[PDB]
């Protein structure tokens, strides 16, 4: 400590070592927008083509929900049974669980269910995956010549690019947007009734002529003695061409003129599914969602991927151009550009404050070398714990710049003051001052981690977000107190200039600040004054109670955010038609929307990625979505050229002037967020009930919560209501008669109207599928039911209308389950004034008004809130108590910690103030901000109380005279820090452009906080000290001691 | 019964498509035999957890 | 804790049970571990007092 004063070089060496480890950690440290924050979820998905909601709910879904037992750390299970036959089961696991293990255990219990599945599902594929939605990037592929359709493009994407980019370093999951080429066989109902054939015969035909065969080998083992030739027998090779599919023989006519498949059906190379259609600025497109690899660098994955795409540019088909619809990367680089700008700026301001105050270049260089070192190291302690350069951790740095800077300033100052006062040569001056602040700095260390550490231990997703701040800040802190104890005292002692005793440089100079006098008189003004506010403390205690209560009111009338919504260079607009609607109507809406953007937002939009068949509303022709891109930030200057007003005006258009609801909006920060003032409800059927009864229970709870607009707002179901569905009743009897097989009936009806995945071929060197399905025009209207004939065993065709009734009814197209049982999901948020939890309780008191077999439960956001929200008081109680014990340690008091713990309010009231006036909100950044503020409040109060005591004890000064001296000698440094801080933070607060919402959240509270903090503390701390001190023993006294 | 080429473009190349974003992979090498055997080796950065 | 968790799921199922269906408790290694280790605590505190 003292030690390194006589070893500047041992210190330089430690400094150097920390700088080198930091910079090493700086070159090879990952960069991403946010760290892993959401609990781990694994998804099982299967597609049962042709099935309806109930078919998949009961054939695949429930069989899997039954075989999901004994998997470690299950939080909950949710599943969709979509009317496109796709079922999606999400198991969301307890926070921080091994993703890898959870997925493997899930997949190996699913694999125990696999035989219990239907063979279309078994062969279509059940898939188990990690449930991130956070795509690093969505890359679009097009063709300018317009030559190729989506299916063309998609196939190409799959066959040239998808793999070499997925070999690009930093790329984890690669996922394709669209369907690959399969052999599409479009049957004809006439040309089928003509040669008296059914789908079944087409099927078996295709299974027959199109396969590989278990052949054998010439000269094989075991051979015959003397054998001499050994070679592999080739047999039936699968068909490569459309051509050979035209040539497949369906039947022989009696006169022998034959029937090839070519005749009865249209045969083409066509997409594996035609549900979802993508337009890129109206131009045909397919896409690739690339995910950042696990632990990888986002920005270099981005540069490598773009370079690997461009390397392919000499091999691209004509006019086929790559495009970039969604890119996390540019926003991230620019976020980082601004954080770096900040750190170096806040630094630069500290140099200015320190010069235009200590007016000595070499004093000015010491913190100039101190914090660079504190930085580098913090990067290393973070590198060591496996953290990354993302939003939360860097704004953790920003948030910490104040304690780091302060720690340097306190020291350099105290030394210079020792010289200014006492006239010691520099080295002896530094031992004198270090000798004065050392123990306090250990104390400050202890009270600071005492507030910053409990916030590491929060639970859930919130707990994650906090742990980033907690750790970043405690490491910056710990390293800043070491740099304060090893390097700076050594830098102070070695490169600091001696001051002639009582110099103060008053007058002395002209061009560069008569200021000193101007500063000088003033500090006396200050002390003359302060003893007076100690002359009659009463008033000031009143005022204090006032400040506190105000702090509380200001605090309660504060809104509770989670994170700021940010213009991310991209947003999206989602489209919903009425139920039952067609691909064509929906597509109409998307086209309209796209043109609105490309027209009336000609200055803003760059590109519109319209996607039909896909909503986040659900799956269906009915739903559509348009992924919207904006021009880079330097070209969108204004206030209504930014996302707020863009989405505002777009939704403005599409609200009134439509037959369908189309809302356009900006995405949450953490792309899987909680809705702060809300909930995600699950109403559940527990006793064996039918969909009709639970739905009625949902309607009932819906109407009951609509009846409380004083507590709840927009409580809605998160599915699709029942639609009309069209039932075919096969009178088993009537067709039993007609000499038909029901297998043939069902499966011909099937392969006609849904289609059938039959067999596989080999296209251009790539195994791809073969589907057989009706052509378009024979399967649209219920009348087309007639065009289909089933051949009897005796030899005659039969119409469908000979053995079937047909009708309309309702049914549900989307069948939800919660933890194995049938459920209906209600999203919703709390009335503007009240808290989410209260609305949650009102919801429980409401859904308790539901029938037997109607139970409820909470999920996702409301799960994470109901388990981990009663924590906030326990942890800050540990903070209050731990901080109190640390200070009690530092001094020697059960009371003196009270003069310094009482300082906390003085800081908050400016922060609540600032939040309130800038109309911001009590969010994460505000809270870490709060702590930071309280943090310096305490640092300062601790140094002033320390000094007062030191004078009382180690000099026999009185109470008031010592508090006066103390406050005096610490006036200059309080001000030095606070000037720099306030000036370093200042830019954060005044910023518009990429992410400046954070910068705002961080800046505001801090600035106001610092203001009310210093400019209160320099008046209340003596009062805090003096009053508390007058509730201790006897004599001494008012004090003129000895020794 | 299948041939070398059959398994290289039917089974091998479909499996090597999915071996990306596997953590601490040094290189990948694969065999495609006419006895139908397909054989893929993923070789990892030293000290990776097996 | 697996026991507390099981008691929790059971407590979730109790309100939708048919008429008169009651859970009963024939066998549990659990209450013994709790009350046995608790006796070791009463001992500790008593020993303090002695
Ligand atoms: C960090 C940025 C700095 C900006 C802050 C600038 C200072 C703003 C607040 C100064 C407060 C001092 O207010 C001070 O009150 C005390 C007592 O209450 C007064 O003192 C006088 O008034 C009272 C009667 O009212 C007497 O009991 C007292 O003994 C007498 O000396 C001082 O005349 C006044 O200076």
């Amino acid at each position: 400590p003292n030690f390194f004063i006589d070893r500047p070089i041992f210190a330089w060496v430690i400094a150097i070592i920390i700088m080198l480890a930091g910079g090493l950690a700086i070159l090879k440290l990952p960069v991403a927008q946010y760290p892993t924050i959401a609990p781990p979820a694994v998804t099982i998905s299967a597609s049962y083509p042709g099935a309806d909601a109930k078919t998949v709910q009961d054939t695949v879904t429930q069989v899997i929900e039954q075989n999901m037992n004994g998997i470690d750390n299950l939080m909950y299970m949710s599943s969709n049974s979509d009317s496109t036959g796709t079922v999606q089961i999400t198991l969301t696991f307890e926070s921080g669980t091994d993703a890898d293990i959870a997925q493997v255990q899930v997949q190996n219990k699913l694999q125990l269910a696999m035989p219990l599945l239907p063979q279309e599902v078994q062969q279509q594929g059940v898939s188990v995956e990690k449930s991130s939605s956070s795509f690093l990037m969505v890359v679009g592929v097009i063709n300018t010549d317009g030559t190729m359709t989506q299916e063309d493009i998609s196939d190409y994407v799959a066959a040239n690019m998808k793999d070499a980019i997925s070999r690009t370093s930093g790329v984890g999951d690669v996922q394709l947007f669209g369907s690959q080429y399969a052999m599409r066989i479009w049957m004809n109902p006439n040309e089928l009734n003509k040669f008296q054939l059914t789908p079944v015969d087409v099927i078996t035909a295709i299974k027959a002529q199109n396969a590989q065969v278990a052949a054998g080998q010439l000269g094989g083992t075991p051979p015959v003695k003397g054998q001499q030739l050994n070679a592999s027998i080739i047999a039936q090779t699968r068909l490569t061409s459309t051509e050979e599919f035209g040539k497949i023989l369906l039947k022989v006519n009696q006169d022998g003129s034959r029937v090839l498949l070519r005749d009865v059906a249209k045969i083409e190379l066509g997409g594996e599914n035609y549900d979802i259609i993508a337009e890129f600025n109206g131009q045909p497109a397919s896409g690739l969602g690339i995910k950042l690899a696990t632990g990888a660098n986002a920005l270099d994955t981005a540069a490598a991927i773009r370079a690997e795409l461009a390397k392919m540019e000499p091999f691209f088909p004509s006019g086929l151009k790559i495009v970039y619809p969604y890119d996390t990367t540019p926003f991230v680089k620019i976020s980082i550009h601004e954080v770096v700008k900040t750190l170096v700026e806040a630094i630069i301001l500290v140099f200015l404050v320190m010069y235009l105050f200590l007016q000595n270049f070499r004093a000015t260089l010491i913190p100039t070398i101190a914090v660079p070192v504190v930085l580098l190291g913090t990067f290393a302690v973070l590198a060591a714990f496996g953290f990354s350069i993302n939003t939360l951790t860097m704004f953790g740095m920003v948030l910490a710049i104040g304690l780091l800077v302060d720690d340097a300033i306190v020291v350099v100052e105290n030394v210079e003051r020792v010289m200014a006062e006492e006239g010691l040569p520099p080295k002896e001056a530094t031992r004198k001052s270090m000798g004065q602040i050392q123990g306090a700095l250990v104390g400050i260390a202890m009270v600071l981690s005492a507030v910053f550490v409990p916030m590491a231990f929060f639970g859930g997703s919130t707990g994650a977000i906090y742990r980033q701040f907690s750790i970043t800040i405690v490491s910056a802190m710990a390293l800043s107190v070491l740099v304060a104890l090893i390097l700076t005292p050594a830098l102070c002692a070695t490169m600091l200039k001696p001051i002639a005793k009582g110099d103060h440089g008053e007058g002395k100079k002209g061009f560069f600040g008569w200021f000193n006098r101007m500063f000088e008189k003033s500090t006396h003004h200050y002390t003359d004054s302060v003893g007076g506010i100690l002359r009659s403390t009463g008033r000031y205690l009143v005022l204090y109670l006032i400040i506190v209560v105000g702090m509380a009111y200001l605090f309660v009338r504060l809104p509770s955010s989670f994170l700021p919504d940010e213009d991310q260079g991209v947003f999206m607009t989602m489209v919903q038609l009425p139920a039952g609607a067609t691909q064509e109507r929906t597509q109409k809406v998307l086209n309209e929307v796209t043109h609105y953007y490309l027209t009336k937002e000609k200055n803003n939009v760059e590109s519109v990625f319209a996607v039909n068949g896909f909503g986040f509303a659900g799956r269906g022709q009915n739903t559509g979505i348009a992924f919207v891109s904006l021009k880079d930030w330097a070209d969108r200057p204004g206030e209504e050229n930014k996302v707020e007003a863009i989405t505002m005006r777009a939704t403005r258009a599409f609200s009134q002037i439509k037959d369908a609801m189309v809302f356009a909006f900006n995405l949450p920060a953490i792309v899987e967020l909680g809705t702060a003032t809300g909930f995600d409800f699950e109403l559940i059927d527990q006793a064996g009930l039918g969909h009709e009864k639970l739905t009625q229970a949902r309607n009932q709870l819906l109407a009951e919560a609509a009846k409380h607009p004083d507590m709840l707002t927009s409580v809605r179901p998160n599915g699709l209501e029942d639609t009309p569905q069209f039932k075919i009743d096969i009178d088993q009897e009537k067709a039993q008669a007609l000499g038909v097989s029901i297998n043939d009936i069902n499966t011909t009806l099937g392969a006609a109207w849904g289609g059938s995945y039959v067999n596989d071929f080999i296209d251009r060197g790539r195994v791809k599928k073969v589907y057989v399905m009706s052509e378009a025009k024979y399967r649209m209207l219920p009348d087309d039911i007639g065009d289909w004939y089933v051949r009897a065993a005796d030899g005659q065709m039969v119409p469908f209308s000979a053995f079937s009734s047909s009708r309309w009814e309702y049914g549900s197209p989307r069948l939800e389950r919660y933890n194995g049982l049938p459920s209906m999901e209600i999203l919703g948020q709390a009335a503007p004034g009240k808290s989410t939890g209260e609305a949650m309780e009102l919801m429980e008191q409401l859904a308790s008004k539901l029938p037997t077999g109607v139970g409820y439960d909470w999920t996702g956001m409301s799960y994470q809130e109901r388990l981990s929200g009663n924590q906030a008081p326990s942890l800050y109680a540990i903070s209050l108590i731990v901080v109190f014990l640390c200070l009690a340690a530092l001094y020697e008091s059960w009371s003196i910690p009270f003069s310094v713990m009482l300082v906390v309010p003085l800081g908050v009231i400016g922060a609540l103030l600032a939040a309130t006036f800038r109309g911001l909100t009590n969010d994460v950044y505000f809270q870490v901000g709060l702590l930071t503020t309280i943090g310096l409040s305490a640092k300062n109060a601790i140094l002033i109380v320390e000094f007062a005591k030191d004078l009382m004890d180690k000099e026999g000064k009185g109470l008031i005279e010592a508090t006066l001296d103390a406050v005096r000698m610490r006036l200059r440094p309080i001000l030095m820090t606070s000037l720099a801080f306030i000036l370093g933070v200042m830019p954060l607060v005044i910023s518009t452009g990429a992410g400046s919402g954070a910068q705002n959240a961080v800046g505001t509270g801090v600035m106001g906080g610092m203001v009310t903090a210093t400019v209160l503390a320099i008046f209340f701390v003596p009062v805090f000290f003096v009053v508390v001190r007058r509730r201790f023993s006897r004599k001494n006294e008012d004090i003129e001691h000895s020794h």
